[PDB]
This record gives structure tokens, sequence and C-alpha cells, in this order.
């Protein structure tokens, strides 16, 4: 066994919970995909990027999630009045590797909508890209040693909290840098965000330390319930915040759809 | 065992009735998502969100029906003439989590064709959320005792019927102060509309103490057939009158294919 | 057991025509849906809602086509060289419980291209959904006794047809009252609809009867077929057909997209 | 027993290959449909219903593959080194069905690049509609003979290639008799879409006869084999050609997007 | 047995590893299916072909993968502390028989950007087509001796190695004579693209020698994630760069909203 949830056994309570919260993690990716949809038509081309990539973002998690959530059901049984494991393992390895392609994404439509532009959009993409992808293996790495060795995952979790602390490091840079460019007010919105994401990407590595603190079926239930949070407060509410940025700006650069859709 | 559902045996008819049930509500929001996808054109920009909310709500709620579909029928087995319980539990909790994301959404789209406006829809927007978030939390805390302590599902069900209260007043307060502003005739409308709502949205507390008042098989019968109209009326009809209100409104500040639309 | 399907055993062939009609109904509805999205640009916007309503029937009508064939083929098992019932049972009231949505969408979309209009339209439309519900719940009460009473069948039959002929006439009084007023020649094509409409809805009342004029497999299988045509005719066959009057009436008002779809 | 799919084992190579026939042939349907619905925006209206009928036969074909694949999975199990049988049946009366729709769609498609109308559009329309349904019918007929009683087999063979050979009359006396009025140099392509329509549409009734002339796992593998290349031949490579011939005439006639499609 | 990989048990953490991949190339091909629609906007008609051949290669390739995974999960299960086939086999052949529609989609809409045109275009498309086939069925035949006889493995290797290099020279000649007419300085990115290529096609091979140089279960970890690899670069990463260049020629060319979405 690899993952601590493999290790346990779940009250119907707990363990219908955790269905509740992967089912709902499910609709809310494929709900939000159809409102980017409809709304893109209101955003400038030149920013138009930024809401296709929320699309991206929201169909691959919602498939990864729709993928958890029949694992959950079909790796569990209720027998003598608990849910045990049967057959088949449950892991959260699924999440890992599909940060390597949505992680990118995420990334690259901040940049867009802060207007950096050629040489500077494509360096700053390409470093943070490298960072990223370096957090995601080291993490990924880590989390197979989550049931035998604590020392080992600490270990790897160091490794890949540096990864993260370059690439906050460099977009808070790039965000306060050119907040003062931003249009139609959106340098007030911009701040926002940043804070956002702040709080949001940091209760991953806090699920990622559930095992080190606590190692039971309390746990097992606190670790989904923040992953679920901070799925859709990282990626469903910021990409609401991005696309509200880039139509905020496609009307003071005059683009007429934009401001009628604003008035 | 948490939900009275699983502790009951059904008839062959009771069961296959709840089947019927599930089944439809599913079919029927994944359609209502089509037309409120072709709709949406004749709607003038400045009132465009309003249609997207309801394609949110729709998937949404959909996504959550077709769960509850499969596993009501994964749940049991015919044995002996009847169905009866096997290795899955059955429980409602799937729709009170999501109605953390479809309830605001509603709550929005109201506002917008109400024509609230900046400070004033933000302000309103935030407090009518925290006040559904409120409503939904102690529910879900309640629903967990419909088994064991009825005193305890009264008790949190009193907290829950408070933030109704707010959630409801607000909403009036906000309704009848701005129904006269309305274009198009949509005054009469608007007001159509709130009763629906009332109507509708009380169903769901009632669902909530059928534990109380039928603990048994026919009880389950009503409970899903409560929450089968309450989510027809509450979301797609409701969802079809937003929007009917947007096309006047849209044809009345003078955008053609509203007009066309009419006639 | 409710319905007489759950009392019979099937050869191969029997059981297999049923999963092939099963099968094929899913796909024809599924298929006119995208046909009925992309024709819907060459409908004038004042007679759109009709095409979108196809939408609407061929999405609901798919999916419980779905799940009546999922459920066929997981009831049943060949098990000594017939297919026998295993752990579930099959009922055709999923039908009967979507009607409740759909019949309302194929009326009302004669309604608009018959040309009614406000009052008239929402007076009729209503007089037509309150019939149309009493005739449906009516008939799904009298299924539930094809086994047990085929009395009290034809008695809950005798109520379910009275509410028919009265839906019947109010729609043959609209349309040879308005067949006049129709445009681009399509007087000639209204008259078509009606009789497609007569033939396909009363082959629902024949299978509706076979449990008392065919109690076996072979009645079984008839139901089965008669569902299937008048599936075909009575959603897919009558939405191109109301299309086509669409397209035509476009026209003749001067919609250049529809006069160009024509030539 | 009814096909002689049922009456083998197979090699887990023989096995594998038929599944990778069936999920290839899926996924070749469902992408077609993609571009389809891209490249229909360069088609003037007048021809754009051929394409349309293009979308509605990927869907169907691509439907019914679908479960074909699933029943091929479901059917067999591997056991003692080889798949054998299971409690279910496979038979290939799936595809008959389903030809009664799409082979109209594939005709109606031919006849509205010739720039047949009205009347004769019709009148040709009912009489290939007719001896297709002729064909199709006494065909499924026909295989229901495939394992009892192989005289009966090529009795309903005989008249079913009646109607086949009346069909091909009637399209090619059209074909050629319209090869000259056809726009922007079609007149070539038109004769080479005659041709694939011949050697596609024969493999069906070889496959008809694998029975009578190889009565084993390797003819059930060449049955399937065959239908996989007629799927793809008939129907998205035939529908390849229907809408090149389309774009090149509506550039012909003066449609802008189509002119600019090609330059 | 014809594949490896049904010749090994699994470590939870190996067996683990390889659902995690097949997952995530899912959702990567249906993701960027999503963008491709939405930026397909933004190129000119006479390159958007380009841009629909990627749409058709996202559907397939996932669809595939789709299946690869859901057989994985199935073929296994976890007993005694290791995942052990069960009832069914697992193969690569899927994603061979797949190649014989991908493989003509992707070199295709490198030969649209070149801008070759008519008899070129025709005839390069159909040497390239006919090379690849041979290379795939060549390919498909070879790797049924993975398990018996490696000899014959490399046999057929070494001709499907011939077509390749074939494949390779064309493609070749093509970009380097013809980089010069490029325009919006799209001559540097050709050129990155035919290294992708040559990277990206070249693991495909590798992965079929695995066998050969380590025939055990890390070896069939090895595999999965070369053809992951492969898989992302060869049509995901090559699609985006591909839409690229056809942006940039668009705007040169004077598209205005390919000149809007680059600024
Ligand atoms: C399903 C949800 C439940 C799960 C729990 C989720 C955790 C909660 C996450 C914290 C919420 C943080 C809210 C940040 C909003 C910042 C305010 C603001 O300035 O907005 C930005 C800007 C405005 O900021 P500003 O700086 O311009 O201020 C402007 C104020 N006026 C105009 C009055 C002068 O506007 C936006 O629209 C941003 C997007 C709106 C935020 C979306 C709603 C958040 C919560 C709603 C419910 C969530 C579920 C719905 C999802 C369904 C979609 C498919
Ligand atoms: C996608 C699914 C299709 C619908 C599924 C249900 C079938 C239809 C149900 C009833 C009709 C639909 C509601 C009307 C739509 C909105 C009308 C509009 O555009 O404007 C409002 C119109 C306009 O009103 P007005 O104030 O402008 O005045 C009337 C209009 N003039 C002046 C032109 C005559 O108002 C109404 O018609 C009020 C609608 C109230 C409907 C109440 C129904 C609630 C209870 C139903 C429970 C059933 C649920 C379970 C079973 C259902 C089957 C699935
Ligand atoms: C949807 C995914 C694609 C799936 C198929 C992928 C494989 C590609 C092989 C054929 C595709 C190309 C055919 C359509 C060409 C577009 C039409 C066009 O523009 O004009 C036609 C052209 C036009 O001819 P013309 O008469 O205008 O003159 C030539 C045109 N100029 C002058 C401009 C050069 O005609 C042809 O090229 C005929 C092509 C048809 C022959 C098809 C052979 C295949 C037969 C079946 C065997 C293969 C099936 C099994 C393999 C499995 C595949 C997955
Ligand atoms: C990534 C998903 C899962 C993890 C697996 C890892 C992927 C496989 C590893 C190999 C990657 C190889 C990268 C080569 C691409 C770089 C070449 C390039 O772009 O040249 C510059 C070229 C242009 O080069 P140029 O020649 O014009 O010069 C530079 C241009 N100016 C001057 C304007 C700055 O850029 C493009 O072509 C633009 C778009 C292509 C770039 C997109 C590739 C993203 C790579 C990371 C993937 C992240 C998410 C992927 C999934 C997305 C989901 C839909
Ligand atoms: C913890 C609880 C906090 C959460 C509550 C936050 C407030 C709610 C949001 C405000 C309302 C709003 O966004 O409406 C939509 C606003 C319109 O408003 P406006 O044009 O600014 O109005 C001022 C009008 N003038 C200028 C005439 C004065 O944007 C738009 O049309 C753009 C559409 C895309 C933006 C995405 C919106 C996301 C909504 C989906 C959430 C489920
Ligand atoms: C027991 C329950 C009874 C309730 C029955 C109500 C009947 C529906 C009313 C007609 C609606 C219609 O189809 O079209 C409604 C309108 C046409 O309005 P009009 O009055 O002709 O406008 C002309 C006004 N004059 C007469 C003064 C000149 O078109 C539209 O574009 C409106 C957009 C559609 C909004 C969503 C409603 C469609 C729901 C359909 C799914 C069931
Ligand atoms: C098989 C799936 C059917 C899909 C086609 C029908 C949908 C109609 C949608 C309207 C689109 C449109 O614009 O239609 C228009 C087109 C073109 O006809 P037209 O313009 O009148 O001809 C020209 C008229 N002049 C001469 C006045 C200019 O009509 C069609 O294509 C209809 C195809 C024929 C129908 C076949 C009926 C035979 C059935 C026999 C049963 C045994
Ligand atoms: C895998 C194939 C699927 C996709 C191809 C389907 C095309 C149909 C839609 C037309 C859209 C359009 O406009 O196509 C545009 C382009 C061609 O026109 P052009 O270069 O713009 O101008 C022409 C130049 N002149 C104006 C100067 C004369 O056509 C193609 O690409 C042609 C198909 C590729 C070659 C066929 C493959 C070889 C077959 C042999 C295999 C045994
Ligand atoms: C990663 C998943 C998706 C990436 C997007 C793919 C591009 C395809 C569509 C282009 C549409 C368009 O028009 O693109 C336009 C923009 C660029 O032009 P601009 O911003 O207007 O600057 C205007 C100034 N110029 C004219 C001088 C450029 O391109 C992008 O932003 C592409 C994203 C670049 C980041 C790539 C990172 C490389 C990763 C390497 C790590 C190993
Ligand atoms: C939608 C997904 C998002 C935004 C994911 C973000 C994930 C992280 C920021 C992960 C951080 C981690 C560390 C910094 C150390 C521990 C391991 C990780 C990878 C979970
Ligand atoms: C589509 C979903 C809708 C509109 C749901 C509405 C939900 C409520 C009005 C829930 C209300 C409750 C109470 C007021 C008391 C008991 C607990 C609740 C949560 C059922
Ligand atoms: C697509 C569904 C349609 C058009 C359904 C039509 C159904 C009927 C007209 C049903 C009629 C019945 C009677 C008149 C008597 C017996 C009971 C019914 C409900 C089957
Ligand atoms: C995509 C489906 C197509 C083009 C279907 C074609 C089917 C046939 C031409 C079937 C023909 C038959 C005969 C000529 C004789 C034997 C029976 C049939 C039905 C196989
Ligand atoms: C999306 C899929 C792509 C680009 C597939 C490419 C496949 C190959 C280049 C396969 C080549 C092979 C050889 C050159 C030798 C061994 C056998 C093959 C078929 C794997
Ligand atoms: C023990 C017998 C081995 C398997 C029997 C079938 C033989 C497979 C070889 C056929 C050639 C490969 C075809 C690849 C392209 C697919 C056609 C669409
Ligand atoms: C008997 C054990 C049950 C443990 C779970 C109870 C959790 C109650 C918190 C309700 C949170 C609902 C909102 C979900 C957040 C997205
Ligand atoms: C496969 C990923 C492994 C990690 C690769 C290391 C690169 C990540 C650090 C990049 C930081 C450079 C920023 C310099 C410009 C501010
Ligand atoms: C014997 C079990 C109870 C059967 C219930 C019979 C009443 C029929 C209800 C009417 C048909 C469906 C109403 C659907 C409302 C959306
Ligand atoms: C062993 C007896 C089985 C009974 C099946 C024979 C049916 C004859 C074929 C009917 C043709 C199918 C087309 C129906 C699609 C609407
Ligand atoms: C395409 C993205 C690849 C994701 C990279 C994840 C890191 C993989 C390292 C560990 C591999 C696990 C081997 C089995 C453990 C016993
Ligand atoms: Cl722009
Ligand atoms: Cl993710
Ligand atoms: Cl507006
Ligand atoms: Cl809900
Ligand atoms: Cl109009
Ligand atoms: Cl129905
Ligand atoms: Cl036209
Ligand atoms: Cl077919
Ligand atoms: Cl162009
Ligand atoms: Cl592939």
């Amino acid at each position: 066994m690899k993952n601590i949830e493999s290790l346990f056994d779940y009250s119907a309570g707990q363990f219908e919970f955790i269905d509740h919260l992967l089912t709902m993690g499910v609709g809310v990716h494929f709900a939000a995909l159809i409102f980017f949809l409809v709304v893109s038509q209101f955003v400038a081309p030149k920013y138009r990027i930024a809401t296709a990539l929320s699309c991206i973002v929201m169909v691959s998690a919602g498939l990864i999630l729709n993928s958890q959530a029949v694992m959950w059901t079909d790796a569990y049984a209720y027998v003598d009045g608990s849910y045990q494991l049967q057959d088949l393992t449950f892991s959260n390895g699924y999440r890992y590797v599909n940060w390597m392609a949505t992680i990118p994404c995420l990334l690259l439509q901040l940049l867009i909508v802060l207007n950096l532009k050629g040489k500077e959009l494509f360096s700053t993409a390409t470093w943070l890209i490298l960072a990223a992808w370096g957090m995601i293996i080291t993490g990924y790495v880590g989390q197979l040693y989550e049931v035998d060795d604590i020392a080992q995952l600490m270990i790897w979790g160091a490794v890949s909290t540096a990864f993260f602390v370059v690439m906050n490091w460099i977009v808070g840079t790039k965000i306060f840098k050119n907040r003062a460019t931003m249009l139609g007010g959106t340098d007030s919105t911009i701040t926002k965000v940043f804070w956002l994401m702040m709080f949001a990407w940091t209760l991953y590595p806090i699920a990622y330390l559930v095992p080190a603190f606590m190692n039971n079926a309390d746990g097992v239930v606190l670790r989904q319930l923040l992953f679920t949070i901070a799925d859709i407060s990282s990626k469903v509410i910021y990409g609401l915040m991005i696309t509200y940025i880039a139509i905020q700006q496609s009307a003071a650069a005059g683009y007429v759809p934009a401001q009628q859709a604003l008035g």
C-alpha cells in the first residue's frame, strides 16, 4: 500500500461524506465549462486565450474527479456495518499527474491578462512551467512514502516546496510590477486574485501533510475536503475572476460586445 | 445508517416508481440545457449572464440526479419478492452538498433581471450567498440525525430555517422595491416568479421532515416525489421564467434579435 | 410484479430483436438532435422556438430509451437456452413519466407554427397541457394493473382516453381553423402533419392494451415494436415536418437564410 | 442461437483483433462528426443539408458500433486459454436495424448535390427509401437462418439482392443523367463517388454470405473486418467526398466562405 | 498470450502509476479538443482545415485512451498484495489500429500549412498515406510476436522501419523546400515543428522494442510512460504548434480576427 486512504475502514457517514464531496466537484467543473463557453464571446480576441485556458482546466479536472469518484465507490463495500477495501486500491496520484497539465494552464492565463507580450511572455511562461513540473514530480515521489517512510515524505516535501517558493516569487513579481498598466480599474481586482491564489494554493501542501499529523480516517476525511475546496477555489473561482478581469479590460480597450455586456 | 432510505425494503411498484422519477429528472435537466443554449442568442448581452447561470444549474443538477439514479439501482436487488439493500448504502446528502453551488446561481440570476447594478449587486449577492451557505450547512448536519436522534434533526432544522427566513426576506425586499423599474410589462411576470419560488422552495423543508412524520417506505416514496417536483419547479420552470423576463426586457431596450424573437 | 415483461422467458431471437429495436431508438433520437441544431439557423427567430422544442424532445426521449436499453440487458441472462429474469425487474413506466415533459413540447411546437399568438397561445397551451397530464397520470395508474387486474386496466384506460379525445379535439379545431393563414403553401403540409399525429399517437393506446389481447412473450415483442415506431413517428418524423413547415413560412416572410436554404 | 459468432471460441489474438476493429470504428465515426460540424460553415445553405445528413449518419453509426463493442467484451471471457461465451449472446442484427435510418440519409445526401429539386427530388427519394427498406427487412429475416437453415439464408438473400439492384439502377441513372449539370468541375468527382459506392456497398452482401462459405472463427474474423472497412468507406469516406463536392459547387455559385476556404 | 503486459504481476505502485498515466492522457486529449474549437475562429478559412484535423485526432486518440484505461482496471484485480490478471487480457493493439486513421490526419495538417496546393497536395498526400499504412500494418503483425518469437518481432520491425524512413524523407523534403515561402516569420516555427516530430515519433519504435531489451513489469511501466509522452507530444503539442503557425500566416495574409487575436 502507498496511500493511507487504503489503510482504513469508514463509517457510513464518513464514507458517504467523501462520496458527496467528490460527486459535487465533478459537476461544478463541467458546469463552469458551459459558462466559460457562453461568456467567451464578450472577451476581446487579444484576451480570449485566457478564457479558452479555463475551458481546458475545467474539462481536465472534471474528468479526473469523475475517475476518483468512481474508484471510491468501486474500491470499497459495506460489510458488517463499515465500508472496507475490496480487490482494488484507492490513490490520490491521479491528481498529481493531472497537475502536470493544469498548473501551466492556470499560470498562463494570469500572464495573458497581466498584458505580458512576446519575449517576456514566452520567457516567464518557460520558467513557470519548469518550476511547476519540478514541484509536481518531486511531490509525486514524496507521496509514495506516506505509508512507509514519513521521513522520506518530508524530505521530498521540502524539495517540492523549494520550487513552490520560486514559482510564487516570479508570479508576485510580475503581478506587482504590471498592476499599474491594468485597464478598466482591474488593478484592484488583480490583487484580490493574487490573494485568492495564495490561500487556495496553500491548502494543497497542507493536504500533503495530513499523513504526518493525522494518520486515520478523520485525516482521510479532512484531506478529501481540503482537496475539494482547493479545487473549487484554485480553478473555478479563479477562472471566474480572470474572465471578469478580461471583460473589464476588453471594454476599456473599446470592444463593443464587452461594453454591451457591462451596459 | 444515516438515512431512512437505507432502513426499508421496497415493493417492485414503490421501487420502480422512485426509479422512474429519478430517471426523468435527469433528462429534463439535460434537455432544458439545450434550450437555454439555443435561445440565449435572443437575450441582450447585458442580461445574457442570467441565461448562462441557468446552464450552470442545469448541468450541475443533471449530473447529481444521474448519480442518485445509478446509486438507487446499485444499492438494491430484487430478492424474495422485494427490493433489499446490498453492500452499498443510499443517501440524499448528494443534493445537500450540490445546493452549495446551485442556490447562489439561482439567486444571482434573479438579481440580474431585477436590474440591480454595482455596489448594490455585489452587496446583496454577498449577503444572499452567506445566508444560503448557512441554511445548507446546518441542514446537512441536521439530516445526519434522521435515523438516530429526531430531537437533533429538529434543532438543526430550526437554525436552518432561521437563515431561510433572512434569505426570503432580502429577496422579497429587492423584488417589491424594484418591480416598478421593470421593462416590457415584466412587473407582472416577476411577481409570478416570486410566488413560484415560495412554493417550490418550501417543498424542500417538508421533504426534510418526512422522517419525523412518516418513517416508512411510503414516506421514502413521498420524499423522492417532493424532491422531484421541487427540482423541476425551482430550477427548470424558474429558469424558463427568468429567460422570458430577460427577452421581454431585452426587446423593450431595443435589442433587435429579441424584437424579432417576439415578432 | 407490475409489468408482463417480467413474467416471461425469451428465446435468443425474441430477446435479441427487442435489444435491436431499443438500441436503434437511442441513436435515431441523438442523431436527429444534431440535425435540428444545424438547420435551426435557417428558421426565422419568430419560429425558432419550434425547432428548439424538438431538441428538447430528442434529448429527453433519447436518454429514456438509453435507460430502458441498459435495463433490458441487465435484468435478463441467458441460462439453459433462454433469457430469464435475474435480480432486477423491467418496466415501461419510464416512458410514461417522461411523457409528462415531452407531450407538452410536442403540442407547443404545433401551436407556434400555426401562428397562434398571445392570449390564444397561452390559453390553448394551458388547456392542452392539463389535458395531457390528465391522460398520462391516469394511464400510469392503469398500467400498474396489467398483471393483477385487467378490469382495472380497462377502467383507467377509459378515463385516460377521455382526456385523449378532448386533446385531439382542441388540436384539430386549431389546425383546421388556422390552416388558411399558413404561409408558403404549408396549408397542405400542416394537414399531413395532423394525419401523422393521428396514426402515431394511436399506437400508444394499442400498446397499452396488449396485456389484454396478447399476454405472452410475442405480445411483449409487439409492444416494444409498437413503441419504437410510435416514438420515431411521433417525435423524429413529426419534428422534421414541423421544421420544414417553419422554414417554408420563414422564407415567405422574407428571411434570407430560409430563402437561400431553399434556393 | 441465431448468429455464428455465438457458436465458436476464439484465440486471444482473434478475439483481440475483433475488439481492436470495433473500438477503432467507434472513434472514426465520432471524430468525423466534429469535422463535418466545423467545415459545414463553408457550404452554401442550398447544400448544407447534405453535410447535416453526414452528421446524422456519423452519430447513429458511432453509437451502434459502441454497443457492439461493449457487447463483444461482455459476452465472452478468457477461460482455459480461450475466449468463450458466457450468459449473454452476440449478434450483428444491431447493424441491420440501424440501416433502416442510415441508408436513407446516405442516399438523400447524393440527390442533394446532384442538384435534383422538388417533385423529382421527392419522387426519387420515396422510391429509393422503399427499395432500401425492402432490401434491409428481407436481409434481416435472412440472417436469422445463418445457423439453422443455409437454404433459407440464400433464399432471402436473393430477394434482398433484388431490391439492391433496383436501388443501384436508379442511383446510376440519376448520376449519369445529371453529371453534366454539375458545377466547379465536380462531374469528375461525382463519378469517383459512384465507384466508391459500388465497392463499399458490395462488401455488405459478401459479409452476409460468410456463414455459407466460411463457418468458423476465421470466418467470424473476416466478417467483422469486412463490416469495418465497409462502414469506413460507405459512411466516412463517402461523407468526405460529398462534402468536398458541395464546397466546390458552393464556390462556383459564388458563396464567399466557400471561395475563401479554397483560396 | 500476445502482449507481455498480460505475462506479469504488478505492485500497487506500478499498477497505480500506469493507471495514473492512462487517465491523464484521456483528459489532455479531450481538453485540447475544446481549445482547438475555440481558437479555430481566428484562423483564416484557407487554413481552417488544419485546425479541424487536430479536432479529429484529439477525439479519436482520446477515445482509445479511454478504452485502454478501462481495460487496465478490468483486466486486473488486487489479490494477495499484487495485481494479477483475471478473465480478460490486455493489449496495445488498440493503438496500432487507431494510427491507421490518425497518422494521415497528422501528416495532412502539416502539408496544409506548408502551403502545398492542388496536384502537389493530392500527390504527396497519397504517397504519405500509403507509406504510413505500410509502416502500421507491418508493425501490428510484428507485435503479435512479442511473447513468442522475438526474431519475428525484429524482422517485421525492420520492414516497418523501411516505410518510416521513406515517410520521414518526404516530410523533410517538403519542409525544407517550402520553409522560405512561409508567412509571418513561421519559417523559424516550422523547423521547431520538424524537430518535435523527429523526437516524438521516435519514441514509438523504442516502445516497440522494450520486449527485446526489458521483458518485465518495469519494462511494461516504461512502455506505458513512453506511449504517454509520445501521444502528448505527437498530437497535442504538435497540434498547438500547427495552429499557432496557421494563425501567424493568417494574420500576415490580412485576416482581421487573426490580427486582433495577436494585437
Ligand atoms: C460550490 C461552492 C462552494 C465551495 C466552497 C468554495 C470556497 C469559497 C471560496 C472563497 C470565495 C472567494 C470570493 C472571491 C470574490 C472576489 C470579489 C470580487 O471582487 O470579485 C471579483 C470581481 C469584482 O471585484 P472588484 O475588486 O472589481 O470589486 C468590484 C465591486 N464593485 C463592482 C461593486 C465596484 O467580480 C467578479 O465577478 C469575480 C468573480 C465573482 C466571484 C464568484 C463568486 C464567488 C463565490 C460564489 C459561489 C461559488 C460557487 C459557484 C460556482 C459555480 C460556477 C460553475
Ligand atoms: C425542459 C423541460 C420542459 C418543461 C417541463 C415541464 C413541462 C411544462 C410545464 C408547464 C409549462 C412551463 C412553464 C412555463 C414556462 C414559462 C412561461 C414564460 O415564458 O413566461 C411566463 C408566463 C408569462 O406570464 P405574464 O405575467 O406575462 O402573463 C401571461 C402572458 N400573456 C400576457 C402573454 C398571456 O407566465 C406563466 O405562464 C406562468 C408560468 C407558471 C407555470 C407554473 C408551473 C409550476 C408547477 C409545475 C409543476 C410540474 C413539475 C413536475 C412535472 C413537469 C413535467 C416534467
Ligand atoms: C474522419 C477521419 C479520417 C478517416 C480516414 C483516414 C484515412 C484517409 C484515407 C482516405 C481519406 C481521403 C479521402 C477523401 C478525400 C477528400 C475528397 C477530396 O477532396 O476530393 C476527392 C478527390 C478529388 O478528385 P477529383 O475528381 O476532384 O480530381 C482530383 C482533384 N485535384 C485536381 C484537385 C487534384 O478524389 C480522390 O482523391 C478519391 C479519394 C477516395 C478514395 C478513398 C480510398 C479508400 C477506400 C477504402 C479503403 C480504406 C478504408 C479503411 C482504412 C481505415 C482508415 C481509418
Ligand atoms: C504537458 C502535459 C502532461 C505532461 C507531459 C509533458 C509533455 C511532454 C514533454 C515534451 C514537451 C516538449 C515541448 C516543446 C514545445 C516548445 C516549442 C515551442 O513552443 O516553440 C515556441 C513556439 C514559437 O517559437 P518561434 O519559432 O515563433 O520563436 C518564438 C516566438 N516569439 C518571438 C514570438 C517569442 O511557440 C509556439 O509554437 C506557440 C504555442 C506552442 C507552445 C505550447 C507548448 C506547451 C508546452 C508545455 C505543455 C503544457 C501543457 C500541455 C497540455 C495542454 C492541454 C491542452
Ligand atoms: C463569499 C461570498 C462572496 C461571493 C459574491 C461575489 C459577488 C457576486 C458576483 C457579482 C455579480 C456579477 O459578477 O455579475 C455579472 C457582472 C455584471 O455586473 P457589473 O457590470 O459590474 O455591474 C455594474 C453595471 N454598471 C457598469 C452599469 C454600473 O459581470 C458581467 O456582466 C460579466 C460577466 C462575467 C463575469 C463573471 C461573473 C461570475 C458570476 C458567477 C458566480 C456564480
Ligand atoms: C399548466 C401550465 C401552463 C403554462 C403554459 C405556458 C405556455 C407557454 C407560453 C408560450 C411560450 C412560447 O413558446 O413562446 C413565447 C414567446 C412568444 O410570446 P408572444 O406572446 O407570442 O409574443 C407576442 C406578444 N403579443 C401577443 C402581445 C403580440 O416566444 C419567445 O420567443 C419567448 C422565449 C421563450 C421563453 C421560454 C418559454 C418556453 C417554454 C416552453 C417549454 C414548455
Ligand atoms: C432522411 C432524413 C430526412 C431529412 C430531410 C428532411 C428535413 C427537412 C428539413 C428542411 C430543410 C430544407 O431546407 O429542406 C429543403 C430541401 C430541398 O427541397 P425543396 O427546397 O423543397 O426543393 C426545391 C423546391 N423548388 C423546386 C420549389 C425550388 O428538402 C429536403 O431535403 C427534403 C428531402 C425529401 C424528403 C424525402 C421524403 C420521402 C419519404 C418517403 C417515405 C417512404
Ligand atoms: C484524412 C483526410 C480527411 C480530411 C480531408 C477531407 C477534405 C474534404 C473537405 C474539403 C475542405 C477543403 O476546402 O479542402 C481544401 C483542400 C484542397 O483545396 P485547397 O488546397 O484549398 O485548394 C486547391 C488548390 N487550387 C485551388 C489551386 C486548385 O482539400 C484537401 O485537403 C484535399 C484532401 C487531401 C488529399 C486527399 C488524400 C489522398 C487520398 C488517398 C488515400 C488512399
Ligand atoms: C500551454 C497550453 C496552451 C498554450 C497556447 C498555445 C498557442 C496556440 C494558439 C495561439 C493563439 C494566439 O493568437 O496566440 C498569441 C499569443 C502570443 O501573442 P500575444 O500574446 O498577442 O503577444 C503579442 C506580441 N507578439 C506579436 C510579438 C507575439 O500566444 C500565446 O499566448 C502562446 C503562449 C506562449 C507560451 C508558451 C510556453 C512554452 C512552453 C515551453 C516549456 C517547456
Ligand atoms: C488545480 C490544482 C492546483 C492549483 C494545484 C496546486 C498544487 C500545489 C501547489 C502543490 C504543492 C505541493 C508542494 C509545494 C509540496 C508538497 C507536495 C505538493 C506537490 C502537493
Ligand atoms: C435546486 C435547489 C434548491 C432551490 C434548493 C433549496 C433548498 C432549501 C430551501 C433548503 C432548505 C432547508 C430548510 C429551510 C430547513 C431544513 C433544511 C433545508 C436545507 C432542507
Ligand atoms: C412521444 C410520446 C407521445 C406522443 C406519447 C403519446 C401517448 C399517448 C397519446 C398515450 C395515450 C394513452 C391513452 C389514450 C389510453 C391508455 C393510456 C395512454 C397513456 C397510453
Ligand atoms: C452504412 C451502411 C450501408 C451503406 C449499408 C448497406 C447495406 C447493404 C447494401 C446490404 C445489402 C444486402 C444485400 C444486397 C443482400 C444480403 C442482405 C444485405 C442486407 C446484407
Ligand atoms: C499519434 C500517433 C503517432 C504519431 C504514431 C506514430 C507511430 C509510429 C511512428 C510507429 C512506428 C513503428 C515503427 C517505425 C517500427 C516498429 C513498429 C511501429 C509501427 C511502432
Ligand atoms: C492467432 C491469430 C493472430 C491474430 C489474427 C488476426 C491477424 C491480424 C493481422 C491483420 C493485419 C493487421 C491489420 C491492421 C489494420 C487494421 C485494418 C482496419
Ligand atoms: C458522522 C460523520 C460525518 C462527517 C461529515 C460531516 C461534515 C459536516 C460539514 C458539512 C459541509 C457541507 C459543505 C461542503 C463543502 C464544499
Ligand atoms: C522537469 C522539471 C525539473 C525542474 C527544472 C528546473 C527549472 C526550475 C527553476 C527555474 C527558475 C528560473 C527562474 C529564472 C528567471 C527569474
Ligand atoms: C404503487 C407505488 C406508487 C405509485 C404512484 C402512482 C401515482 C402516479 C404518479 C403520476 C405519474 C408521474 C408523476 C410525475 C411527476 C413529475
Ligand atoms: C425468432 C423471432 C424473432 C422476431 C423478429 C423478426 C422481425 C422481422 C424484422 C423486422 C424488420 C426490422 C425493422 C424495424 C425498425 C423500425
Ligand atoms: C507525463 C507525466 C509523468 C508524471 C511524472 C510522475 C513522477 C514519476 C516517478 C515515479 C514513478 C513510479 C514508479 C512505481 C513506484 C513503485
Ligand atoms: Cl483583441
Ligand atoms: Cl487537476
Ligand atoms: Cl446588452
Ligand atoms: Cl442541486
Ligand atoms: Cl423573425
Ligand atoms: Cl418520451
Ligand atoms: Cl445558398
Ligand atoms: Cl449503421
Ligand atoms: Cl481564407
Ligand atoms: Cl492513436
